[PDB]
């Protein structure tokens, strides 16, 4: 039980040991607060410092989670796989909901440290940071793996459009953690001057918000976004005012006033605004980052396209397929979807997207003979992955390129991968590989310590092969910016000895092809990325 | 030996000329015979007749005079073949004496029945004769009966003002009366009226598909052979002859508004007046050509297919790798292919004066600029060639191709689909093309099996003879019993050609390396065939 005096106060930790022998034990610190809760008149505005405690301080259970309903109408297609499969598994973990969250939990293991700070959440609405046990990730890469708990939903990302309630909560709590780490992690061991950052699904748009703004200007320097990006469809929230005016009818105060109708969800109970079921347009969020000009200025498309952002280090990157759950109708049948519903699905694909009546008829009939297979025409078992490659590609590869090409215009470092493995699950079909949200297990080495109630995958040896690579590429970014120099490729039990990872240039675009064959490839569905960012802006505007 | 052949209208008489191999046999040639009464005088600008009897017996030993044409003016570059045009010199030598008594019918008798392969010579529709092509080889090695003729051509046979006055179409007319001659003669030759195949390119190719879609060739031929060559091109049939009669005729003589009055004045004239005027027709699309009329091609050549109007004959259609390759003249003598400022230069151009709709032109322009582009390599720049050779091949030739290769096998009637791949290597051709128009004839009509001439100029080395064996083969058993493989056995051996069904687009790999694939340029095809009429 070791006792770690910080700036706010004095903590105790547990020596907890790992299931493995080739990892050492570590330290852990859960339950370290980095702000005052907003319990009262703290709701709907920007967090604060903690509070100075005397004495010594528990750390050792997990702390609560903020409010949220998991049992409710969430968005489904953002959400990661195994947090649907596995729903009753991951609604164990956010069971003692209360205010009283924003803590923090730290994985010490046994020159300074670095230190990762994780964004968690498939949704901006969901999901906790007590589901990642980073002990694993801390030891084998001999970093500080640090995980958070911010507000979610409407508690943390209502906003009306004016002073009264700017939004963007949740992001200010992940700027604050980042603000208590930058000032406190030395005493734990870590390095302040070396903070990575990273994330996945809706917190990899987070990284890519907090990239994009001055309030985090010299906090962290590297930064990992994977699978996500901050110019998605349902990235950031464009009708603030009118999500919100429908929550406040269904409460029971829709004053015409702003200021009124905010002092009254002040308010009412948590419990209330959380289960109140608003659900947002398709392939949209109703709650989520806003632009307000104190967090994201303008816009994060123009953002990046003016150039203005302080110049970090990136690791991109996307999977082999994540529009599995575009098609979950015809997933079932016998051969694949019908050309009778193909056409339909993705007419209906284009109303709720891009619906613009300046023509569509020509946009509609472009991207039905694109993403087909005029050498196997009539197939039929296929159309499943055309249709789940157009979705693919439109909501994930596409923006991940036109990211990486603006972060590397812009002199700066920027590494893309694409990762092309899965773990054999239960309820998952033989053709789909990599869904979203799949390379989560190996990246904090599920495979190393057993199944978990997350992932009730049977991991062979090959899975435990690949975790201890993507934690070793992981981690050699967070040490020296590089996966390359720091660390070799060994087995220390294999064809990643002889590929080396090389910068994405505008140019050039070279990524890693992760997997269990991996090669260096040199352009990652150029003729289908370049139909997204080059023909299809001609086309209907 | 000089034998003497009796036919309906009286005696001729021919050569015993051997050739220049061991393994073929001698051949024997009937070159001059006529099968039309020449028309000199007021018979212009009318359908033939059959000709008259002569007593005694008549001499058919010289090449027949060609007819009238101007091969030193403004003929239509892109279509002509690239042999033809780089040698213009050495094929003008050919046509020297022009004169309208032409219209006579080269044999090449080999030594129970024997096929008949008519050719339809042409690249163009006002240019090139029939004595180009010495059909000994083909006729000895194939044991077939070679027939090659000359038809009117340009103006003297295309002519029409779209009334009563001039329907036009009288070349076509003439080729079906070489059709009759043959179905009413070539039995005392020892040929088989009844396996009578036709084929050509280019040009020819055009007026074989225009042949099967009529009623005066019902009972004629049966089959046909169709060579980098379609009724559904630009450059197939004129939609606008009234305004280059008019041109032509205020050119030389004549502005009468009467049409009956314009016609008469033009038969006043000499022959070489009317065909030495230098009449220019827009870029992509020819100025006298067939017409139609309502005789020969009744409603339209795309409508009549459509509507699944004709007799069902046997077919082989073919196209080759590249065959725009005059399309990309200009920007032949540069270091790094076409700059990508002049790529969207010949593109807007391509679509300017090809499709020119004003229902929308700016979809359509950006869209095949990017379909047709390498973004895995998009700062090649040498390689934007291969890709704007590309445009052009898949637009003219290959959708065309394979357009009506499929309606002809939706009613019922088989198809062979082939793609060559191999070329002669010449002088002043460039070392990266392949297979341009017109570039299969030296191989069908066996020139490496006898040596380089004065038209093929190339250095044939052994494989090249090996193609031209192969590929005069499958023409010859097609011929014979309409299956490219069964009567004569032939990596030639263990490959079978399979017919071309519209879900099956099964074709054959003619080259160096024979296989039979599946889907011919399958995303390119369906851009022309099914996305591009949406825009
Ligand atoms: C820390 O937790 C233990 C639980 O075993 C408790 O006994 C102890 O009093 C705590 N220390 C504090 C609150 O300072
Ligand atoms: C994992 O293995 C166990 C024991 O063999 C079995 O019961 C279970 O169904 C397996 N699960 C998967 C996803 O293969
Ligand atoms: C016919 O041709 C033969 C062979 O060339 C020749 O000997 C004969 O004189 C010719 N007859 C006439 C009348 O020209
Ligand atoms: C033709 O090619 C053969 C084979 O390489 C060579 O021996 C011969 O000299 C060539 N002749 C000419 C005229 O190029």
């Amino acid at each position: 039980f070791p006792v770690v005096n910080t700036a706010y106060g004095r903590v105790r930790g547990v020596r907890r040991e790992l299931n493995n022998e080739i990892l050492g034990p570590v330290v852990q610190f859960l339950g370290v607060p980095y702000a005052t809760p907003p319990l009262g008149a703290r709701r709907f505005q920007p967090p604060e410092a903690p509070a100075s405690w005397p004495g010594v301080r528990n750390a050792t259970t997990l702390p609560p989670a903020c409010p949220q309903n998991l049992h409710g109408a969430l968005p489904a297609i953002m959400l990661p796989v195994w947090f649907t499969d596995n729903l009753e598994a991951a609604a164990t973990y956010v069971q003692n909901q209360s205010e009283d969250c924003l803590y923090l939990n730290l994985y010490v293991p046994t020159g300074k440290k670095p230190v990762m700070l994780f964004l968690h959440g498939g949704s901006y609405m969901e999901g906790t940071g007590n589901m990642f046990d980073g002990s694993v990730l801390a030891a084998y890469g001999n970093v500080i793996v640090v995980t958070l708990n911010y507000r979610l939903g409407v508690l943390g990302f209502l906003s009306t459009g004016d002073q009264a309630a700017k939004g963007n909560y949740g992001l200010l709590d992940q700027i604050q953690a980042l603000r208590w780490l930058s000032e406190n992690i030395a005493h734990f061991g870590g390095d302040p001057e070396r903070i990575t950052i990273f994330g996945s699904g809706a917190g990899a748009s987070c990284v890519n918000l907090l990239i994009l703004s001055h309030h985090s200007e010299g906090l962290f320097q590297k930064a990992i976004a994977q699978s996500g990006t901050a110019i998605s469809s349902w990235s950031v929230n464009y009708q603030p005012l009118k999500y919100t005016r429908l929550l406040a009818a269904k409460v029971g105060c829709d004053r015409e006033d702003s200021t009124e109708a905010v002092e009254c969800l002040r308010r009412k109970s948590s419990r209330e605004l959380v289960d109140q079921d608003v659900q947002p347009a398709r392939y949209h969020i109703a709650f989520g980052p806003v632009v307000d000009g104190d967090v994201v200025p303008d816009d994060p498309e123009i953002l990046m396209q003016q150039g203005e952002f302080l110049n970090y280090d990136m690791l991109i990157g996307v999977n082999q397929g994540e529009g599995l759950k575009f098609v979950e109708d015809s997933a079932e049948s016998e051969d694949g979807v019908s050309a009778s519903a193909f056409d339909f699905t993705v007419s209906n694909f284009v109303d709720n997207l891009y619906g613009y009546p300046e023509g569509k008829d020509v946009l509609r009939e472009t991207i039905k003979f694109m993403y087909t297979d005029w050498a196997d025409r009539d197939n039929g078992e296929m159309r499943r992955k055309t249709l789940l490659a157009l979705f693919t590609d439109h909501q994930w590869v596409a923006p991940a390129v036109a990211t990486a090409k603006l972060h590397a215009d812009y002199q700066s470092p920027v590494y893309f991968y694409t990762f092309y493995h899965h773990c054999q699950a239960e309820g998952r079909p033989e053709w789909a590989d990599a869904a979203h949200g799949d390379e989560l297990p190996y990246v904090f080495g599920v495979p190393m310590v057993g199944a978990t109630d997350l992932f009730p995958c049977n991991f062979s040896k090959n899975d435990v092969m690949l975790s201890a690579v993507v934690m070793t590429y992981w981690t050699n970014f967070a040490k020296t910016g590089d996966p390359n120099q720091p660390v070799p490729q060994d087995t220390k039990f294999n064809r990643f000895e002889e590929v080396v990872w090389s910068k994405f240039n505008s140019k050039e675009k070279q990524y890693l092809h992760i997997g269990l064959k991996p090669r260096v490839r040199d352009n990652y569905r150029a003729n289908k990325v370049a139909f997204w960012l080059e023909l299809v802006p001609h086309l209907h505007n």
